[PDB]
Order: C-alpha cells, then sequence, then structure tokens
C-alpha cells in the first residue's frame, strides 16, 4: 500500500495513456497543474526581488480583485469536493486535491504579484501574468469539455465547480485584456500614461483610504502603520492628514450646490425647502448611501447564513454519520452529489467560516461608507449654513441675538443630528429585512413556538421605544433643573472673596445643596427609568427562549427537541435581538432628523442682506415694506475728508451709518459710488463693540500684516500699553469674550484701533467716544485720531454727540428728525438755531477608578453588584448548558423535568437581570450623591488665594462637565462594560469547556487581542480629544461670525472668513474621519479574531464529536457562543475606551477634591472673644509681618500700628504696594507670618474664622449683591428684622427703590441685581455694616463711580461714623481719602509714613505728595 502519486487502484491502471491521450482523467489534472506551477516558477524570483511614495491603481481593477476573491472561494469549494472524493476511496487518490491546492496558492501569489506590480507602474511585467491567464483558461476548458465528453452534467458537483472556475478564468482574462486595451503597452507604438492623483501628489495626506487597493479598503491595512506610529509619538493635528479632494468641504459644497441648482431648476418652489432638501440630499448622497445600504443588505443576508450552518452541522452530527459516501462513480472516480457536498460536516464548517469572514467585513464596510457620507454631509451642510450666515440680515429678524444663539445651537445640534441620521440611515433599510428574514427562517427552523418567540421580540421593541421616550422626558427635566444648579455654581464661583468676606459660605452652600438634592431626586427617577430599559433589554431574550421551548414542548407536542433547530433558533434569536433595541433608537433619530431638516429649512429661507459716498433719493428701512427708518438722505462725501456727523439722542445715527454701509433695504433712492458699479471695503466700527475670541493683537491686526509703528500709534492714542500691561500678556491675552473680560472703553478702543489700523480709503466711527467715558483719554484719543487720519489722508466719518470738536474743524453732516438736514459748514448750523448746543502619557486610571468605587459604593453593595453580575452570567451559562443537555437527552429517546428546570432557570435569569439593573443605577446614584457632597464641602473650605490662583473656568469645568459625566455617562458605561467583558469571559470559558483544545488556541489569539487593544486605546484616546478640541473652534467661529456680522459684511471681507470657516470645518471633519476609520479598523481586526475563534472551535468540536463522540449539544452551544464572543469583543473594546474617556473626568474630579486649605480654627477660649468683639473697634496691629506664598516679597514689616476706637483711620497709600495688602490682611485673609495681630484687644490668631468673618464688616471696590430674596440679599445669615432693613436701606441710599420694589424685603435679587445700580451694591454693603452690629468697616476705593455717587458715599460714611465710628479705608483715589483722622502711606512695601493727625499729613513731604 505505498505512496501513489496519482492513484494505486487497479494496479496503476490510471497510469494508462491508451484510449486516447486526453481521455485519461488524471492527465487532465496534470494539465491543470501545469500553469499554476509555471506561474510559481516564473514569479518567485520577482517577488523575492521585490521584498528585498506614489501609488496609481490600474484602470478597471476593483472587478479584478472581486473576481480573484470569488475564484478563491470556488477553489476552496473544489478543495472540499476533492477531499471528500479522495477520502471516500480505499486508496489515497492524490489527483483529487493537489491541483486545487496549487491553484489556490497560485491565485494568492498572483494577487500578491498584482499588488507588487501595482506598486511599481510597469505594466509590461504582467504580460507573463496574462500569458498565465490564457493557459489556465485553455486548460480548464479542456477539463470542462472532457467532463462534457465524459457526460458528467450538472448532477455532479465538480462539473459545476469546473465550469465556474472556467468562467472565472475567462472573466479575469477579459480583465487582463481590458487592462491591455486601456494602457496600451505591449503592442502599441505609443503607450497611454496616467498620472498619480492630486491627493497623492499633495503628500500631506496620510488618510489614503479612497485611493488604495480594494483589500486595504476592506481590511484597512494602511491604518496599521498609522496606529503603530501613534504609540511612539502622539497624534498631533499636523500629523493628521489633509482634507483630500473628494472629501474637501469646498468640493462637497460644490456638489451640494449643483444638487441645489438641479433641484431648484426642476421644482423652483419658493415656500418649499423640505422637498428641496429631500431631492438635493438624495441626488447628492445616494451614490454613496445606496452603496453603503447595498453592502449592509449583503452583510445582513450573509449574517443570516450563519445559523443555517449550525443547523446543518448539528443535524448531520446527530444523524450518526452513517453514509459518508457519494453515490455517483464514473470511471472509478467518485463524484460528490451536491446534497452530499452540502451535507458534509467539515465542508459546512469551512463554508460557515468564509461566510462569517465576508459578512463581518461588509457590515463594517457599510458602517464606514455611512460614516464617510455622514462626514461629507456635515461638511457641505455646515458650509451651506455658513454661506447663508454670510448674507443674513440682522434687523430683518426681530430677535437677532436670540436667533444668533438659536442658529449657533441650530448649527451644532441640527447639523450633528442630520449627520447622525446619515449614520443610521442603512439601519432602516436592513433591520426590517433583518427582522423579516429572521422571522421567516426561524419559523422554517422551529415552528409556531418560534412565532411565539418572534412575538416576544416584536413586543420588546415598543417597550424600548416608550422607555426611551420617557427617558428623554426625564433627561430634559433633569437638565433644565441642573441648569439652575449650574447657575448656582456660577454664582458660587464668581463671589469667592465676597462670600468669604461677608461670611456667607454656609447659607449659599445650603442654597446650592437644596437644588442639588432636588436634582438628585430627579436623577434618581431618571436612573429608575433608565434601569428599566436595561432590565427589559436583558430579559427579553430569556423570556423569548422560555416561551419558545415551553411552546414547542408543552404547547405544541409536534416534534422532538431538534437540537440543530434549537441552537440555530438560539443563534437566530441573538441575530434578531441585536437590531431590535437599535431600531427604536433609529426611529427616534429619524424623528429628530425630520425636525432638524424642518429647522434648517425654515432657517434657509430667511431674509438675505441685499444684491465717493453719495445718496440722493433717500429712503431706507429695515422691515422689507413700510416705514423707511431713515429717509430724505441726500449727502455727498468724496474722498479726502473728515465728516463729523451730529444729531439728537437716537435721531438716526446708526441707521444712517448702516445705510452708508448698504445694510438697509433702501426703497426709494440711489447710491452713487466711486472708489479712488461695485462696492469697496468700507471700514466700520459699530456702536456695540465686538472682539474675536483671540489675542488682543489678533483683534487689533484683524488678519492683516503687522508693523510696529501703526500698532504703537494705536496703542498710544487709545492708551493701550497701560491696558496691555493691565493684562498678564497684553498683545497675547485672549481678549474679548471667551477670554479676558475687558471693559467697554477698552473694547471700544481696541475696536477703534483695528478700525484705524485696517488701512482703508474710508473709516466709519459710529460713536467711538460714546462708551469711553474716560474724558481725558477720550480727548487724547480724539486728538490722536485727528492726527492719524490727517497723516494718513483717508476719508473719515464720526457720528456721535461729542460736541467738543464737531462744530470746529470738520465738514459736518447733521441728521434732524431721522433725516439729513444740512451737510455743509458750521456757519449754517450757526444759522439754523443749532449752535446753542454747539456753544454748550498615561495609560489608564486604575487608582482613581478604584478610589471612586471604594469611596462611592461601600463593600456591602459593591460586593452585591459584582455578585449579581457574576450570578447573572453564571445563570446564563446554566440555562445554556441545561438547554444543551435537554436537547441531547430528548433526541436519544424525564422531558418535563428538563422543561421545568429550563423555565425555572430562565426565571432566575430574568430575576438576576432585574437585580443587576437595579444595582447599577443604585450604585451610580449613591456615587454621584456622595461625590457631589464631597466636592461641595471641599469647595466651601477653600481660601480665596486658591481662587486667585486657579481660575473659575477650570474649577467650573471640572465641576459641571465632570458631574455630568459622573451623572449621565459613567453608570451606562459601567453597565455596558460589566456586561460585555463578563459575557465575553463567560462565552470563552464555555468554548474552552466544550472544546478543551480551544484554550490552547485562545492564548496566542488573546495575546493578539490584548496588543491590538493596547495600540487602539493609545490611538483612540488621542483621536477623541482631537475631535473635541477640533469641534470647539468651529462653533467658536460661528459665534464670532454671528456676533460681528455687520462688521464682516461692512468690510466686504467675507471670503477670508469663508475660507477660515472651510478650514475649520475640514480640520474637524478629518479628525472625525480618523476616529471613525480607527473604530472601524478595530472592529474589523477583532472580528477576524472572532472568526478564527469560530473556525478553531468548530473544527475541534466536529473532530472530537466524530471520533471522541462529544455530547453534541455542547458543540452547537459552542458555536453559538463563538458567535456571541465574536461580538462581545466589539462591545468589550468599545466600552473599555468609553470607560477610559469617562473616568478621565473623575480622576480630575478626585484630584480637585484633593485641594483643601483655609481651616477654621478658634484655638482660644471662644466664650468671650466674639461677644466682646462688637463695637470696640480696637484692633491694635503689633508688628504683624505679612506674606502670601512666603516666597519673595513680604509687604508688612514690623508694623506696630493701632486704630483707635472712634478714630476711623482712613489710611490710603500706594495701591501697588501698601493699599490692598493691609486691607486684605485686616480681615485675617492673608498670611501674617509673624508679629501679633490683635482684634479689639483679643487674639485674632486663634479665632473662629466663621465668627471672625461674621463680626468684622467690610466694603468693596467692585461691590456685588448676592442673588436671592431681598432679605437674603440684605442679610441671609442674620435675618434680624424688617424694620432694621428698612432703616438700613433708607438711611444709606436707595429708599425710593426699596419702598417702591414689588416685593419689599421679600423680592428676588435678579441674579446680582442686574439693573439696580452700582451704588445699590454699596448701599447693601452699608446695610450689612449697619445690621450685623459691626463697628468696623474695612473699605477699599470705588473703581468707577460718579462724583455725586462718591459724595453720597462720603455722606453715608459720615452716617457710618455717626453710627459705627470705626473704619479703615485705603483708596488709590487719594484726593477723597483725606477726610480722616490718621493715615499711613506705605510705598514700595514697607511702613514708610504714618500721620495720626491729618494736618501733619498735609504738612509733611510725602503725605502731601500723596495728597497732590
Ligand atoms: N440692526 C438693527 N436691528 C434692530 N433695529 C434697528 C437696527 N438698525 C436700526 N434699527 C432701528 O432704527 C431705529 C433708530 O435707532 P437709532 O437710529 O437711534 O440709532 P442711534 O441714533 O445711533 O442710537 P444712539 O443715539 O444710541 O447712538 C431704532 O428703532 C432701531 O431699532
Amino acid at each position: 500500500m505505498p505512496l501513489a502519486f496519482c492513484g494505486t487502484e487497479n494496479h496503476s491502471a490510471a497510469y494508462r495513456v491508451d484510449q486516447g491521450v486526453l481521455n485519461n482523467g488524471c492527465f487532465v489534472d496534470a494539465l491543470n497543474v501545469v500553469p499554476h506551477v509555471f506561474l510559481l516558477f516564473i514569479t518567485f524570483p520577482i517577488l523575492f526581488i521585490g521584498w528585498g511614495s506614489t501609488w496609481l491603481h490600474f484602470p478597471g481593477h476593483n472587478l479584478r480583485w472581486i473576481l480573484t476573491f470569488i475564484l478563491l472561494f470556488v477553489l476552496v469549494c473544489e478543495i472540499a469536493e476533492g477531499i471528500l472524493s479522495d477520502g471516500v476511496t480505499e486508496s489515497r487518490h492524490l489527483h483529487l486535491y493537489m491541483p486545487a491546492g496549487m491553484a489556490f496558492m497560485a491565485a494568492i501569489t498572483s494577487v500578491v504579484y498584482y499588488h507588487n506590480i501595482e506598486t511599481s507602474n510597469f505594466p509590461k511585467l504582467l504580460i507573463a501574468l496574462l500569458i498565465y491567464w490564457t493557459l489556465a483558461f485553455i486548460t480548464k476548458t479542456i477539463k470542462f469539455v472532457k467532463f462534457y465528453d465524459h457526460a458528467i452534467g450538472f448532477s455532479q458537483l465538480r462539473f459545476c465547480l469546473t465550469g465556474l472556475l472556467v468562467i472565472l478564468y475567462g472573466m479575469l482574462l477579459l480583465v487582463e485584456v481590458n487592462v491591455i486595451r486601456v494602457r496600451r503597452y505591449i503592442f502599441f507604438k505609443t503607450p497611454r500614461e496616467v498620472k498619480p492623483p492630486e491627493d497623492l501628489q499633495d503628500l500631506g495626506v496620510r488618510f489614503l483610504q479612497p485611493f488604495v487597493n480594494l483589500l486595504s479598503k476592506g481590511t484597512y491595512w494602511w491604518m496599521n502603520a498609522f496606529i503603530k506610529t501613534a504609540h511612539k509619538k502622539p497624534i498631533d493635528l499636523r500629523a493628521i492628514a489633509k482634507l483630500p479632494i473628494a472629501m474637501r468641504a469646498l468640493t462637497n459644497y460644490q456638489r451640494l450646490c449643483v444638487a441645489f441648482d438641479a433641484q431648484a431648476r426642476k421644482d423652483t418652489q419658493s415656500p418649499q425647502g423640505a422637498r428641496a432638501i429631500w431631492r438635493a440630499l438624495c441626488h447628492a448622497f445616494g451614490r454613496r448611501l445606496i452603496l453603503s445600504s447595498t453592502f449592509r443588505i449583503l452583510a445582513d443576508l450573509l449574517g443570516f447564513a450563519g445559523p443555517l450552518c449550525i443547523f446543518g452541522i448539528v443535524d448531520h452530527l446527530g444523524k450518526e454519520n452513517h453514509v459518508f459516501q457519494p453515490k455517483t462513480q464514473f470511471l472509478g472516480v467518485y463524484f460528490v452529489s451536491s446534497q452530499e457536498f452540502l451535507g458534509n460536516a467539515y465542508v459546512l464548517a469551512v463554508l460557515l467560516f468564509l461566510a462569517l469572514l465576508l459578512q463581518r467585513t461588509f457590515l463594517q464596510a457599510s458602517y464606514y461608507v455611512a460614516i464617510e457620507t455622514g462626514i461629507n454631509l456635515r461638511g457641505a451642510i455646515q458650509t451651506k449654513i455658513y454661506n447663508k450666515i454670510m448674507h443674513m440680515s440682522t434687523s430683518n429678524l426681530s430677535m437677532g441675538e436670540m436667533t444668533a444663539g438659536q442658529i449657533c445651537n441650530l448649527v451644532a445640534i441640527d447639523t450633528n443630528q442630520l449627520m447622525w441620521f446619515f449614520f443610521l440611515c442603512p439601519n432602516l433599510w436592513t433591520m426590517p429585512v433583518q427582522i423579516i428574514v429572521g422571522v421567516i427562517l426561524l419559523y422554517y427552523i422551529l415552528g409556531v413556538s418560534a412565532l411565539i418567540g418572534a412575538a416576544v421580540i416584536i413586543l420588546l421593541a415598543p417597550v424600548q421605544y416608550f422607555v426611551a421616550t420617557k427617558l428623554s422626558q426625564a433627561q430634559r427635566t433633569t437638565l433644565e433643573h441642573s441648569n439652575e444648579r449650574l447657575k448656582q455654581t456660577n454664582e458660587m464661583l464668581r463671589g469667592m472673596k465676597l462670600l468669604k468676606l461677608y461670611a456667607w459660605e454656609s447659607i449659599f452652600c445650603s442654597r446650592v445643596e437644596v437644588t442639588r438634592r432636588k436634582e438628585m431626586t430627579s436623577l434618581r427617577a431618571f436612573a429608575v427609568y433608565t434601569s428599566i430599559s436595561i432590565f427589559m433589554n436583558t430579559a427579553i431574550p430569556i423570556a423569548a427562549v422560555l416561551i419558545t421551548f415551553v411552546g414547542h414542548v408543552s404547547f405544541f407536542k409536534e416534534s422532538d427537541l431538534s437540537p440543530s433547530v434549537a441552537f440555530a433558533s438560539l443563534s437566530l434569536f441573538h441575530i434578531l435581538v441585536t437590531p431590535l433595541f437599535l431600531l427604536s433608537s433609529v426611529v427616534r433619530s429619524t424623528v429628530k432628523a425630520l425636525v432638524s431638516v424642518q429647522k434648517l429649512s425654515e432657517f434657509l429661507s430667511s431674509a438675505e442682506i441685499r444684491e465717493c459716498v453719495q445718496i440722493i433719493g433717500g429712503f431706507f428701512t429695515w422691515t422689507p415694506d413700510g416705514i423707511p427708518t431713515l429717509s430724505n438722505i441726500t449727502i455727498r462725501i468724496p474722498r479726502g475728508q473728515l465728516t463729523m456727523i451730529v444729531g439728537q439722542v437716537g435721531c438716526g445715527k446708526s441707521s444712517l451709518l448702516l445705510a452708508t454701509l448698504g445694510e438697509m433695504q433702501k426703497v426709494s433712492g440711489a447710491v452713487f459710488w466711486n472708489s479712488n458699479r461695485s462696492r469697496g471695503p468700507v471700514a466700520y466700527a459699530s456702536q456695540k463693540p465686538w472682539l474675536l475670541n483671540a489675542t488682543v493683537e489678533e483683534n487689533i491686526t484683524f488678519e492683516s500684516p503687522f508693523n510696529k509703528q501703526r500698532y504703537k500709534m494705536v496703542i498710544e492714542a487709545c492708551s493701550l500699553q497701560p491696558d496691555i500691561d493691565i493684562l498678564p500678556h497684553g498683545d497675547q491675552t485672549q481678549i474679548g469674550e471667551r477670554g479676558i473680560n475687558l471693559s467697554g472703553g477698552q473694547r471700544q478702543r481696541i475696536s477703534v484701533a483695528r478700525a484705524l489700523y485696517q488701512q482703508t480709503n474710508v473709516v466709519f466711527l459710529d460713536d467711538p467716544f460714546s462708551a469711553l467715558d474716560v474724558h481725558l483719554s477720550d480727548h487724547l484719543m480724539q486728538a490722536g485720531i485727528l492726527e492719524l487720519l490727517r497723516d494718513d489722508k483717508r476719508t473719515v466719518v464720526l457720528v456721535t454727540h461729542k460736541l467738543q470738536y464737531l462744530p470746529h474743524a470738520d465738514w459736518i453732516i447733521a441728521m434732524k428728525d431721522g433725516t439729513i438736514q444740512r451737510e455743509g459748514t458750521l456757519k449754517d448750523f450757526q444759522r439754523s438755531e443749532c449752535q446753542l448746543f454747539e456753544h454748550w502619557q498615561r495609560a489608564k486610571i486604575p487608582w482613581r477608578a478604584c478610589t471612586k468605587y471604594l469611596s462611592s459604593a461601600g463593600i456591602l453593595l459593591l460586593s452585591l453588584l459584582v455578585f449579581s453580575q457574576l450570578l447573572k452570567h453564571m445563570v446564563l451559562v446554566a440555562i445554556d448548558y441545561w438547554l444543551a443537555k435537554w436537547t441531547d437527552s430528548a433526541l436519544v429517546l424525564d422531558q418535563s423535568v428538563y422543561a421545568m428546570v429550563f423555565t425555572l432557570l430562565c426565571s432566575l435569569g430574568i430575576v438576576l437581570c432585574l437585580v443587576t439593573s437595579v444595582t447599577v443605577e443604585w450604585t451610580g446614584l449613591k456615587v454621584a450623591k456622595r461625590l457631589h457632597r464631597s466636592l461641595l464641602n471641599r469647595i466651601i473650605l477653600a481660601p480665596m488665594r486658591f481662587f486667585e490662583t486657579t481660575p473659575l473656568g477650570s474649577i467650573l469645568n471640572r465641576f459641571s462637565s465632570d458631574c455630568n459625566t459622573i451623572d449621565q455617562h459613567i453608570p451606562s458605561t459601567l453597565e455596558c462594560l460589566s456586561r460585555s467583558t463578563l459575557l465575553c469571559v463567560s462565552a470563552l470559558t464555555v468554548i474552552s469547556y466544550v472544546t478543551p483544545v480551544f484554550l490552547v488556541a485562545l492564548l496566542p489569539l488573546a495575546v493578539v487581542c490584548y496588543f491590538i487593544q493596547k495600540y487602539f486605546r493609545v490611538a483612540s484616546r488621542d483621536l477623541q480629544q482631537l475631535d473635541d478640541t477640533t469641534q470647539l473652534p468651529l462653533v467658536s467661529h460661528f459665534a464670532e461670525t454671528v456676533e460681528g456680522l455687520t462688521t464682516i459684511r461692512a468690510f466686504r471681507y467675507e471670503a477670508r472668513f469663508q475660507q477660515k470657516l472651510l478650514e475649520y470645518t475640514d480640520s474637524n471633519n478629518i479628525a472625525s474621519l480618523f476616529l471613525t476609520a480607527a473604530n472601524r479598523w478595530l472592529e474589523v481586526c477583532m472580528e477576524y479574531i472572532g472568526a478564527c475563534v469560530v473556525l478553531i472551535a468548530a473544527a475541534t468540536s466536529i473532530s472530537n464529536s466524530l471520533h471522541r463522540e462529544l455530547s453534541a449539544g455542547l458543540v452547537g452551544l459552542g458555536l453559538t457562543y463563538a458567535l456571541m464572543v465574536s461580538n462581545y469583543l466589539n462591545w468589550m473594546v468599545r466600552n473599555l475606551a468609553d470607560m477610559e474617556i469617562q473616568l478621565g473626568a473623575v480622576k480630575r474630579i478626585h484630584a480637585l477634591l484633593k485641594t483643601e486649605a483655609e481651616s477654621y480654627e478658634g484655638l482660644l477660649a471662644p466664650s468671650l472673644i466674639p461677644k466682646n468683639w462688637p463695637d470696640q473697634g480696637k484692633i491694635q496691629i503689633q508688628n504683624l509681618s505679612v506674606r502670601y506664598d512666603s516666597s519673595l516679597k513680604p509687604v508688612l514689616k514690623h508694623v506696630n500700628t493701632l486704630i483707635s476706637p472712634g478714630q476711623k483711620i482712613g489710611i490710603c497709600g500706594r495701591t501697588g504696594s501698601g493699599k490692598s495688602s493691609f486691607s486684605l490682611a485686616f480681615f485675617r485673609m492673608v498670611d501674617m507670618f509673624e508679629g501679633r495681630i490683635i482684634i479689639d484687644g483679643i487674639d485674632i490668631a486663634k479665632l473662629p474664622l466663621h465668627t471672625l468673618r461674621s463680626r468684622l464688616s467690610i466694603i468693596l471696590q467692585d461691590p456685588v449683591l448676592f442673588s436671592g430674596t431681598i432679605r437674603f440679599n440684605l442679610d441671609p445669615e442674620k435675618k434680624c428684622s424688617d424694620s432694621t432693613l428698612w432703616e438700613a436701606l433708607e438711611i444709606a441710599q436707595l429708599k425710593l427703590v426699596v419702598k417702591a420694589l414689588p416685593g419689599g424685603l421679600d423680592a428676588i435679587i435678579t441674579e446680582g441685581g442686574e439693573n439696580f445700580s452700582q451704588g445699590q451694591r454699596q448701599l447693601f454693603c452699608l446695610a450689612r455694616a449697619f445690621v450685623r452690629k459691626t463697628s468696623i468697616f474695612i473699605m477699599d476705593e470705588a473703581t468707577a463711580s460718579i462724583d455725586m455717587a462718591t459724595e453720597n458715599i462720603l455722606q453715608k460714611v459720615v452716617m457710618t461714623a455717626f453710627a459705627d465710628r470705626t473704619v479703615v479705608t485705603i483708596a488709590h483715589r487719594v484726593h477723597t481719602i483725606l477726610s480722616a483722622d490718621l493715615v499711613m502711606v506705605l510705598k514700595r512695601g514697607a511702613i514708610l509714613e504714618f500721620d495720626k493727625p491729618e494736618t501733619l499729613l498735609s504738612q509733611k513731604d510725602s503725605v502731601f505728595a500723596s495728597f497732590v
């Protein structure tokens, strides 16, 4: 019985060349052997030379690749037929499965060869490949025609398979000659030559997926070298790719505008938009969305080709493996019948493997195509929105502010949810087909009990739909309650010094905590209504299986257990269960999408703007019909001029200025225009100022080149170099909104500086000296503006009421009654009775997450949580093994015992799922509660120096957003991770128990999964942060656009901001595309790992059940867990990345709870120190030397100075050195590192800081009123009496507002007293000074106030001296601080001057020098 090469039967009678040379059936296989080893032996040196820049794919190569893939498929099928035929006979018959194997290796090498000949564009070297292709085409044609001459027919399998790969070689020979025809290299005198694409020619595009071969489009191979690059260096934005041509937002915008033009030509409906959006979106994006849907439909169909293989495997493995032989026997060769082919065991396993390996690639490809179309939708639709921002009128809208906030939220939420609709759009095409084919083949598998189970799953989607609706309602109510909570947090982070100064931390912490616990009750209801979603989500399959098997056994009594049917039914149940919960969310996303398209359509058909200086006819309005708001305007202003304008208060100044800008709907009239009919870049600066959220030099230069001379002149004229030094960066500080909070004169001067700077042939100033109330600054600015515009020789127009210069030396223009009266000389206004006014890197977080779970849960519930999760997964393992054992023991024939224990295990499963769903929400609720109370308590017990050190933005961000993350993001991610990784460990444990060879094949596979997980985590964290920090400047740009719109359209500088918008949108979309494609590459890699798990498990299970005779119920339970392992890895990796990103805002929350200082410590005997404390006023400071960080510069040194009782020593000094330091340390609010600080003769070094800040009143520089009730705005901690509050709020100031208030002492302080006064704040300060029996009152100077307000403050200080008589005031306004008793001038941080009489202060040198 030796090693025969062809066959040893009949004593080598197949080695007989008689009866023709070609009619020997083994000789034809030798002929088919020939071309493959010919290609191997001519293409091995080529490939080895190759293995020892620029890419261009050959024309028509995608169908080349797909024909190669399907010929690999049919060659694997012929390998299977060859194995079953050479395996049935007694001999070896090696001529049945050697030629197919060498053909498989030849096809693999000829596609590697095609890739290595696609890398180097040298087409004359695939002539050999074409000479390969005709030879095999000839040879298998011979084989097919010999089957036809031997009359096999379509009955046997190998005839059909042979004809199939004949037409394979024919079609790829036709592809080869199509390439020959196109590129014209071999026999043509002139070869066609193509160039690499411009996206390749950029070299600044790494994301080369739209221009790469089809295998890398399928498996994302180019991502690998990217993701492995990301482990050495992190992924910067410069490391990211450019926005290539097919994905450039301008190009997609052009395509979308072509769609708009095509739709608007065919329909042209003016009050439409919705149908217009429908036709435009469909015509513009169907060419990719339908392709994504097609791949998704094919992936769904090949997904449902999974349980059929389980059914065939378990049905043949249950039927004893009796036959194992083909019927047909032609010429001593056994031909496999196709039923016996598709009835084999190993063959069906390999077919299952290749079907899963194509299903679970087309699903991810469909995902990716949907994502790419969604990102191009986001790009083009945001670009269209910005284009209709670039023409939108403001006064044709009433609420132009509320609508610009609306349109920014519109852009963000609307465009994002339109993007999310085009993410989820193939689901509404496939999930119905998924469910329908699932119901159909589940009825084919099992029966009417499967229809009962399908009624369970079809009655588990409306429950999720209704639960998500109630959840969204609860989330709305929770967020609109937590908005008030966040407003309370903003009111608690703006006033740290004022609340610690007025001893108002405890009452405001309680007023925050009451709203927080109300929001916590609302969040508890939210957690219940989102726990019930998880409970229904995790108990619908258990009830489905229970009702299914209970129907088939108890209710049907039709057939046996049918384990092939059972495990196919279970796998069908999982494959049907997965889309079902997703579809309710899809329908919700569709509803949100329709609302979003309605919103953006009602936006898109809003009013546009419009289609030397001279205006003749004069009618101009805002409303597009009726009432011209500025008419009779006949004014001419040629170049070389400086027209001052004038008028009454609100007499049409900004209306005339905007009418000169061309931003008003001019009904009657003409606009002559001539630049030294098209419009020029008129410079403008509105009444309301505006600054881009950028640097101050960036808000000054305004996208223009930078010279030192004009910038120095603008910093000098507007007094900006002291303003630059007032900021810690100057020309680098983030000016305006989202940055350094400026002042109105400073912002007006910066806007005027950019207007003056912008080098224009005209300059419009719509009252710049209106808000800059610094008169000497305004006069120096006016003179420098006159000098600059005279030395620049450019036309100017200043429309204001500053009549100090307007009748003197201008070519003025006067607007009377909202119309132009006279634009001439000053003598005409001295002749129209108008001169009377003119003569007047970390990996993970494991410590912080452990600290969170430890300090949050408590082991009596953390143990219960882990135990309930483990018990639920053990119960699911138990129900699976009980189903397997019951289906096995019913086929081999206590059946009611099996059904009863199956029902009582499904009930325990449902109960444990309810328990885990309760436990997750309860753990998250207690976590958020105790973490919030810890953060609030640690934020109360803080010094004001920490609030000086760290900003409120960082504290508020890691407060609010991390509270949101630990309130609405951490419990769901924890539930998903704790179900996904535990289901994964359960399934792989079950696979290893059923197949004990699996763990041996698991360990290298798990190592590969761990390394892929590590590199994906490293890349995905950085791409997530790059997504967030790229989508932030885009809405920042939409804010700065909608805010200063008329300035941009005034400058005619729209195209540069259009390009800045397009650059911002491209930089956001490319990061979104990298995050999408990294997610999809992760899912593809883990899905091939799962397919190899399926292959090894199925192979070893069928091998040990053919021979070792396994309890084949366990084999089907193995395959249906290898499939659910296969998607448990997906959720495991995704939930691990989400838990990493969500736990990063809690590592920071714990880190900001780890900053505690300013401990209240009364170390004396507190029984007598704050009762004696009121009304003495005797705080004798004895050499108390101060420091703050105790680093480089103490201020107070050995200052042994006393304030006498009654002697209200207003002691002002140098405000840089000795004013504020003593005023801060007087209230024990600084580090007096030595000395002795007495307080009315008591020890202020051991006082209760609650009691110390209670019985020592103060005044402020920028005073503020804490929002609340009027009794809570006056004295919340005291609440003494109403008549005392009337006496305070009467005798200080504001009596005619307090008695005229709607509430009285019980009225709402409207968020700081937003329109009360600024002296009403000082009146409340005097109220708190008069109410708390406070003799002392530590005062600082007013920053900005009126002289009469300062005189009223002096009169109130006289009344405070008449009622309290103790005061210590420091004032950089030294000229009003002179009415005192004693004074101290503390220059350059020392105790330099002290004058206990006031006349010695006016007598001595330095104090009088401080008085001048
Ligand atoms: N962009 C706009 N949005 C809304 N209303 C506008 C707009 N432009 C002009 N109007 C209307 O024009 C009318 C005139 O306002 P007005 O002309 O007094 O500006 P102004 O005289 O420059 O104000 P001020 O005297 O404070 O500088 C007002 O009713 C105003 O609402």
